[PDB]
C-alpha cells in the first residue's frame, strides 16, 4: 500500500514512520523543511507540494491544524488523486468541517474517514493512539490495516462527523473532571484533610476518574502523574484549550446547552494565556484567578 | 464482640442499618421521635424506649442517624448527661464538617469517644450491609467501633481527623454531581451532532472521561438497563439528597474560603432542578439541558 502522509507534524512524523516500519512506501508533505527532512530521515519520500505526494497513492492521511487547512488541502489534491483513493483525516477539527470535507472528497468518487486521535506525542510514537472513527464499515475495514500499525486501539463511532464528535464530547467531560478533581483536593487541603486520605476515598467510591488515578494534580498519591514533575505534559493546557474551542464550535453550531463544559472551556481559555505549556492538570494552582 | 447500642433515628437508613445490629447478635436500644419509624424498627428486633435518653442510659455505643446537623447538635445535648462516661458516640449522620467538629467536642466534654462515619450507598446499600463508612477521629477508637460496623458495612475507611469523614464524603459527592451534569451535557450534545447514545457510551467509557455517572448511572435509556433512566428516574440517589450534599459542599466552601467554581455552579444548577424535580434520580438533571 502506497501512503501520502499530508502533515508531518510532531504527530504526523512519529506515525509515519510507524507505517515505513509495517512495510508500506509513504509519501510526504509538510511546509516546514525540518519536519519534511525528519521525515525523510526515516523512509518518507518528501515532495514539495501535497498534489505530487498524492500521485501514486492508494492512501492519503491529513493531519492538519485546522478545518480550514484540511478544507484546503483537499481541494488543492483531489484531483490528483486516482479514483476510490481512501482519504483518512485524523486532524482534529469541527465535526461540521469534517463533514463538508467529508462530502468533498466522496463527490470525487474517493473513499473517507475521520478518524482524529487521542494519545498524543507518546502514543504516536508507541504506536498506541486510539482512532475515532466516523464513516462506512465497509471504508474502515479496508483502511484497518492502514491503522493498525499507529493503533492500540481502533472504534468506529458512526457515520462522517462522528469520530470528531466522540472525541470532542470525550474532551469536554476530562476537561470539566480535572478541573472537578482539582476543586475537591484543595477544598479538602483547606478542610485539613490529607491529600492521600481523599485519594483513597475517592477512587475507591463513585468519584472515580482518570483525573484522579492516573493525572492526579497534587504530587504523592501518583508518582506518576504531572503534578510530580513540575506538570511536564502529559496532555498540554494549549491542546486541552484547543479541544475546547472546539467543543464550543459545537455546542454553538447546535444551540446545545453546556454549562458545565463551557465553564470549563472559558477557565481553560485563561489559563492557557498563562501556562499553555503545562500539564492541564495544572489547572490546580488557576483556582484564586476565579475567587470572587 | 456482642454490644449494647442505642440507635437513634430509625428512618429509611437508620431501620435496615439497625436491623443488621440485631441479625449480628447486638442488644439494640432504638429511639426516634416519629412512632412509624420506631414501630418498622421495633419489628426487626429493636427494643423501642419513650426517650433518647433512656435509650442512651445503658448503652456502650450509642449512633445516631440524624438528617441535620442541628439535630445531632439538639440530641446530643438531650443525651449525653444520660450516657455512662467513655460510652462511644458514632455519628453516621450526614452533616457539615463545622458541625461534625462542634459536635465532636461537645461529646468529648463530656467525657465519650466520638466518631464522625458518614456512609454511602442508600438504602439499598444499608439493608444489604454494603455502606461504606468513612471514618473521622482517633485510630484506637475507630479500632473500638470496627466490631459494631462490620455488620453494616461493605467498607470502612479511615479518613483523618474528627471532620475527615464527612469532609471526604462532601469532597467525593461533589466531584459526583460535576459529573453527572457534565455526563448529561455530552450525551445531550452529541444527540444533537447526530452521534448515537450507545456510540458515545462505548467511547466515554473505554476513554479518559469513564466515571461511575456513565457506566453505571448513564443519563439515556438503553447502554445501561439498570441505571435510573430506564426506570422514569426513580432513585437511585435523589436529587433531594444530591442537593443536600451540594449544600453541606457550599457550606464547607464558604467556611474555608476555597475557590470551587465548578462546583458551586452544579451546587445552583441542583438546587434549581430541586425545587419541581426533588424526588427524581439526580442523573435526571439531563432534562434541563434539552428543550
Ligand atoms: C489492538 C489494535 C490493533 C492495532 C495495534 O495494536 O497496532 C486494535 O485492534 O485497535
Ligand atoms: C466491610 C467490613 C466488613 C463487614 C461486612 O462485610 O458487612 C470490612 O470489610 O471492613
Amino acid at each position: 500500500t502506497t501512503i501520502a502522509f499530508l502533515g508531518l507534524g510532531n504527530m504526523g512524523a512519529p506515525m509515519s514512520a510507524n507505517l515505513v516500519g509495517a512495510g508500506h512506501v509513504v509519501r510526504g508533505f509538510d511546509p516546514a523543511p525540518t519536519a519534511a527532512s525528519g521525515a525523510a530521515a526515516h523512509g518518507v519520500a518528501v515532495f514539495r507540494s501535497a498534489p505530487e505526494a498524492v500521485a501514486e497513492a492508494d492512501v492519503v492521511i491529513t493531519m492538519l491544524p485546522t478545518g480550514e487547512v484540511v478544507r484546503r488541502c483537499y481541494t488543492d489534491v483531489l484531483a490528483a488523486a486516482r479514483p476510490a483513493t481512501l482519504f483518512i483525516d485524523s486532524s482534529t477539527i469541527s465535526v461540521t468541517d469534517a463533514r463538508e470535507v467529508h462530502a468533498l472528497a466522496e463527490s470525487h468518487g474517493m473513499l473517507q474517514l475521520d478518524a482524529p486521535v487521542s494519545g498524543g506525542v507518546k502514543g504516536a510514537a508507541a504506536a498506541t493512539l486510539a482512532f475515532m472513527v466516523g464513516g462506512d464499515e465497509s471504508t474502515l475495514r479496508r483502511a484497518r490495516p492502514v491503522l493498525e500499525p499507529m493503533a492500540g486501539k481502533i472504534i468506529h463511532c458512526g457515520a462522517a462527523g462522528a469520530g470528531q464528535a466522540a472525541k470532542v464530547c470525550n474532551n469536554m467531560v476530562l476537561a470539566v473532571q480535572q478541573i472537578a478533581i482539582a476543586e475537591a483536593f484543595v477544598l479538602a487541603e483547606k478542610l485539613g484533610l490529607s491529600a492521600q486520605s481523599l485519594f483513597d476515598v475517592i477512587t475507591g467510591a463513585t468519584g472515580n476518574c482518570w483525573a484522579v488515578h492516573t493525572n492526579c494534580p497534587v504530587p504523592g498519591p501518583v508518582p506518576t502523574s504531572p503534578a510530580n514533575n513540575d506538570f511536564k505534559p502529559g496532555f498540554s493546557t494549549a491542546l486541552m484549550n484547543k479541544d475546547l474551542g472546539l467543543a464550543m464550535d459545537a455546542v454553538a453550531a447546535t444551540g446545545a446547552t453546556a454549562p458545565l463544559g463551557s465553564h470549563a472551556a472559558d477557565i481553560y481559555a485563561k489559563f492557557a494565556a498563562d501556562h499553555a505549556d503545562l500539564d492541564f492538570s495544572a489547572v490546580i494552582h488557576t483556582l484564586r484567578a476565579r475567587a470572587d
